[PDB]
């Protein structure tokens, strides 16, 4: 491989590059914007060691004493039912309301998991609020302290707005110490001196504070039963989330993401992409056909269309091959299924017709033709019904309007559509048509699917297949070519249809208008 | 590759490499000219250890004493409105301002981010100032204090120029402390002596010296409820920019960047460049036309052009190899629009008519042809009419003025341009000039977007293809020839067009004057 | 590549290399010669530790006291201009003068940048000076005090020749300290003992030991309120520059410099150096001329050159050529303008001359032809006269005096060079001058650049091109045969003209006397 192809690659796929990486960069700025924020508190200790003081500050003992102290076994939670409310509360400027609650005892259910009871408190007004911990609705007042149905509580200073909820959890000592102790750090900070660093972090700037305030205090009280340098202050810069380099880890994992997707694609490609893959296999090209964006004939709806352009090069490059053929009948076919053979072999009589040569089309795709339909028909006696003897070779052949050809219809569809094709009646109807036209074509099923193809292609003088752009394979075609072959028909070419604008292929057709 | 190749490369785009070198280098002069220089002030303690001190030096305790006694808390900054404001005003000579503040006390609004309350003071003399905090305006006096709407000031020897304006920001003291602590550094410079290097940096050199000489004062007072050696002074060549490794940095960063930008473009290179690459694949090239520098034929207003020099060599060229052709109608055609096809037709016509001998020059480019408009015209009766039956041969051939052969304008563009060019009119009209001229020159559209040229190329009895020298590739001059061949129209070879001087070339054309 | 070839390249360069290296050789010398020497002066210390006391002797303390003992913030530079008037005085064993002063104090300008100000002091005798700050001219006298204009002075000992100047800069304490401090070295010399070796380095001699005793005393008597084993001296040879290594380094950087540039060179060559590479390419050559380092015929001047030998090496050469060939007409041709055609044209026509055949020499070059000078001239009736139909071709045809062949010049130059040629008249020319010589030799333009000669070259038998030595490339040579080709021109072979004589050639001509 080469620089070249890979850039033309990425060209090609931009757009899903483009999405899948602005994709992965919206998930991580929201991440970064709607993650909580994460505050750091720390104070500085002196002590006249310093290696089990270390183990004495993480003891349950100090900690219980600061949680005993500070009531950190009352964990209270404003509520949001999204997992992204508090992110945008925040962001919307919303001030987080707080209650201060000195007494709490909750019944203590105490199942065999949930070892914390909790209840829901609703604002009601600055005074007043609401109770429910499994729909038992209470009404209590701020002040006064309510001791009912096995629930104890004393709330007091509610600061918030009317309806805001409130998770009120009662959780076990040891929780809350463990709590404490996950976010609760300790140093030396000199490795030698009595100088130790303490550190917390947690959502809220002074609560944390005030607990390693608390800490300092109990450690310095307990041990004259040690100086404080640097009581406990919170740096106001949050530590969590870094959003900057969340953001750059997003950016290069979508662009890491998108580039593996994009060489899985380009791996996996197997269908045609230009005609030098099937001219190395030995197969001619006479024409490339593009896309077309534009139950009608193209060639006469626009025929200053490219397609159309691309069908008079076809033209041209025909009537040259076309010389030294044994009959004037040419039979389009393909490999597989709509690849495009109704459509080339219509548009290709049309503009054949309009050079002023008398030109029979034969739509023998018993099976599932349709050009009746796009010529405007009396769908009564095509070519089944000659075929099968119900019908003269006089009655069958109608006119296209828009168009300037003769053209058969398929007629009513057989049980018997390979059978009904090897009745001598077919080369007879050939040999009729021969003399009154100046050019037959025969439009016919795939050869890979049925066979249909290999019974006409007997007696015409020269036959063609036509291969789908990125569907068909080279294998596919050659495949097709060697079963043609068996069968004693011999191919002259190939048809490439469907080709549309690629940055990585190098290959330069002219479809582009001039004019 | 080899050295040769790349030294050619450079040579050739040296403009864009001087370019984005200049434009690097220089930002970064702009950036080591305007950046705020930083210096640097230092001190040395003696000690009687030395590992605790460092700690107690940079504790909130010490640093927080020398803020409240320095009222490091007041911040003033001089107000430039661009962000090289500042820059440009030190390199213009002029002395910055400044003012000394002993009380200050704003309102406090303290919102949810704006912690750091900030008013804008507008000096009006050496006596009076106008204060506004968010549009309320106040007068204030040196000397009497201020205590209105909520605002409490004390301004003491204005010492600037009238109009200017100060930023004064009364930030909270653990900011100060933070920022104080970021530009304070202590080492020990001996690791085990009781030598101390205290370091701090800042703009203003003899604010830094005070502040580390209060640090020192401090910390030396409390120690005793320590020996300074060396009180502070300021290095007074700053710090920071460091002005020429910024350069050095920006040149090689421009001179990276410009061969990696020369490498790809390199890379990323198709068009053909010199007449060996046709060569290689198999395409006789007959001539190379340089681009001429200087509505008009070239080869009558500037005959001594180079271009026109090298149209004489394809004249000569073209004398031999259209001998043992079939007829005298000579095609000029190619792979895309705008290659020079008109061009090269049109001059090599007049070319050929100055060695005295009859031209035709057909302009058979039904969709866009303008010769008409090139050589004087009178644009009825062209092509057009003459194949749709409503013109004679004798009514469509004109002079050109300043050339010397017949031509054949276009006519009005027909909606059937490919159409119109099959009528057998067409090789009527061929057949009766091809005797009363010497040659017929046809001018045609190109190939991979239209099919024209290759109808009309059945009856030319010599077809060149013309290439642009940067535009077209190999690929489009190979997959033209092939389409024409498979039209059954041989191609004798090309014409290069509008080749260029390129010293990574190594081909040597002959385009230099001689005379 | 095999070494050989390199030291051909190296014997064939040597000028350069030689140049080079003495140049960068010379200016190394002359830094080795004129940079100011650098003296060091030391002094041993004892201590009874001695990691702290290396940052007491550095501090600025005692470093200041010693500044302030010995006024070193009176800088005395004595003035020469140029940047190396020092070094130029210092070899003509002039000796420095010196002025002892011991009180300054200037205005103190103190303006942004120039912190340090500074006078000019012009010694008029022994006993009294002249003093100029900013163009205020003062008169002093040895002894007596000045204090004038703000400056204060006092000036003793004044030992120097009159019309010496002197700057007298008043520098601040800080820049003396810092000054000092840079030359100033404190080692330990045993990391254990209380030996400590302190350094100092300076341009006087005398000057740095004074000051490293007062740096010693000062810290000797500072730390009894410590030993000094040896009191500063000077080593008499100076420490900077290092002659030795500065001038060997010089040498090797110029031989680098110089086979680096010889080795691009080498690798930039494209043209051609010896027959051979035009054999290759399957060109015959005919003849290798030499340069002739000897307005007239080199053939009849200098009949014994070198390169008039090679040309009558051409003569017998192509006396066997052009046997066989179908006329007596030889053209000269080229690829590139002054490859020397006209030269070998005209000096092959008078060596075949002198062996008594009839020549006649045509100058075809109608756009630059000179041979009607270099023959002595009626510069009418010539080529172009006789082509565009107003002179006969008895009128153009005159005699070479120093010769003794006919010759036809170009004429007045023409509007249409290459259109005249087509001509038929010059081929009426040609048969009719071919029965009335036994030889015509044709001279023509370049190929490359206009195309008369694949005109001229038509009505040739033999036709011969010219390539220059150095200038042309193999790829210019064959490119112009294949443009000869493609016009329906043979080209029998080439003339290899002004060839050198070069070590790296391995290829041996004869171009040396032999006689
Ligand atoms: N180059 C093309 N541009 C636009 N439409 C096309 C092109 N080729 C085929 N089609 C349309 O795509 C559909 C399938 O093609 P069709 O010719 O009917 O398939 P089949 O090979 O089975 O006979 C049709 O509706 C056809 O009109
Ligand atoms: N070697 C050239 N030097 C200067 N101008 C040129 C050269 N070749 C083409 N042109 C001019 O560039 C324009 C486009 O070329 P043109 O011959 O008209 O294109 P086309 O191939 O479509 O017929 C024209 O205006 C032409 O005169
Ligand atoms: N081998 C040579 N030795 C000495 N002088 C030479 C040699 N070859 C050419 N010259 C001189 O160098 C100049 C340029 O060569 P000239 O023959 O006039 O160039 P051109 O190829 O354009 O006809 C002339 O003055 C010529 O006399
Ligand atoms: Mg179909
Ligand atoms: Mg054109
Ligand atoms: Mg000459």
């Amino acid at each position: 491989i080469d620089l070249g192809r890979v850039i033309g690659e990425l060209i090609d796929h931009r757009k899903l590059i483009i999405s899948i990486t602005s994709v992965f960069t919206l998930f991580a700025i929201l991440y970064a914007l709607l993650a909580t924020p994460i505050y750091e508190t720390d104070a500085l200790i002196q002590i006249e060691q310093s290696a089990p003081e270390t183990a004495l500050l993480q003891s349950r003992m100090i900690l219980g004493k600061t949680i005993d102290d500070l009531n950190l076994q009352i964990q209270i939670e404003q509520k949001y039912f999204p997992v992204i409310g508090r992110g945008l509360a925040r962001l919307m400027g919303e001030k987080p309301g707080n209650i201060d609650i000195t007494r709490l005892y909750l019944p203590d259910s105490d199942d065999i998991s949930n070892n914390t009871p909790s209840i829901i408190l609703t604002v009601k007004d600055k005074e007043n609020y609401s109770i429910n911990s499994d729909g038992i609705q209470l009404n209590g007042v701020v002040g006064t302290l309510l001791n009912e149905k096995g629930i104890s509580l004393l709330v007091n200073e509610i600061d918030a707005k009317p309806g805001d909820q409130f998770v009120i959890t009662q959780l076990p000592r040891l929780k809350a110490i463990s709590d404490l102790l996950k976010s609760f750090s300790v140093a030396d900070l000199g490795k030698d001196t009595g100088m130790l660093t303490l550190t917390l972090t947690g959502d809220n700037p002074k609560r944390i504070s005030h607990i390693l305030d608390s800490i300092s205090q109990n450690y310095l009280a307990q041990n004259i039963a040690v100086r404080i340098i640097d009581n406990a202050v919170t740096d106001p810069n949050p530590v969590r989330p870094k959003k900057t380099i969340i953001i750059v880890i997003g950016v290069v994992l979508g662009l890491i993401v998108s580039v593996v997707l994009v060489l899985f694609q380009v791996f996996l490609r197997r269908g045609i992409e230009s005609p030098e893959q099937l001219e190395e296999i030995g197969i001619n090209v006479y024409a490339s056909i593009p896309i077309s964006e534009w139950d009608t004939l193209l060639a006469v709806g626009n025929p200053a269309d490219l397609a159309v352009e691309a069908i008079r090069g076809l033209r041209t490059s025909l009537h040259f091959a076309m010389m030294e053929a044994k009959n004037n009948v040419l039979m389009i076919s393909g490999a597989s299924p709509s690849a495009g053979m109704t459509f080339i072999s219509s548009n290709l009589a049309a503009t054949i017709a309009i050079t002023g040569k008398k030109v029979l089309f034969i739509d023998a795709d018993l099976r599932k033709g349709y050009a009746h339909k796009m010529f405007g028909h009396k769908n009564d006696k095509g070519l089944s019904e000659f075929l099968s003897g119900q019908a003269a070779a006089e009655m069958i052949i109608d006119k296209v309007e828009g168009g300037g050809f003769d053209y058969i219809g398929r007629g009513q569809i057989p049980p018997n559509p390979a059978e009904l094709l090897m009745h001598p009646r077919f080369e007879q109807l050939l040999n009729w048509a021969s003399q009154n036209y100046d050019l037959i074509i025969i439009d016919t099923p795939p050869i890979l699917a049925v066979t249909d193809a290999a019974i006409i292609g007997r007696y015409a003088g020269t036959c063609l297949l036509v291969a789908r752009f990125e569907k068909n394979t080279v294998k596919e075609i050659d495949v097709s070519m060697k079963r043609f072959e068996q069968s004693g028909v011999v191919v002259k070419g190939c048809i490439l249809n469907g080709v549309v604008k690629k940055a990585s292929s190098y290959y330069r057709y002219g479809h582009y208008h001039y004019g």
